[PDB]
RNA sequence: UUUUUUUUUUUUUUUUUUUUUUUUUUUUUUUUUUUUUUUUUUUUUUUUUUUUUUUUUUUUUUUUUUUUUUUUUUUUUUUUUUUUUUUUUUUUUUUUUUU
């Protein structure tokens, strides 16, 4: 269901990686769970993410 | 290995003794750490007796409203990758015993 014209405002391009797929989608999906937390003491989910 | 009082020279056995002694008593007197005399509330000028009082007052109550120091919405293990579950294990051993 290709979206209508709401294309985001991009920025400049950094150094080309083409290899970070081993962590970057996992990092975003785990950051979703970290954002779902509500206690600062329960921010050990972030530490578990970094350990992972 | 050997041993088994952290016993022992032989003597001895009151951390007793010159002799004399025995109130860490005594000059003789004495014996309220009493006393000039006379006194005896560390009472008193006369008044006086709420460290009461201007009058008025008397929630150190009140603008009107109000009355979870509740609430975006959604929610409700300050659970979870999967797998697991002696903060057990080389093997051999098992008085931190022995000449």
């Amino acid at each position: 269901e290709d979206i209508p014209d709401g294309l985001p405002d991009g920025k400049l391009n950094a150094e080309v990686s083409a290899e970070d797929d081993a962590w970057l989608p996992l990092f975003l999906l785990g950051l979703y769970r970290v954002g779902r937390a509500s206690e600062t003491a329960y921010r050990t989910l972030l530490m578990e993410s970094l350990i992972k």
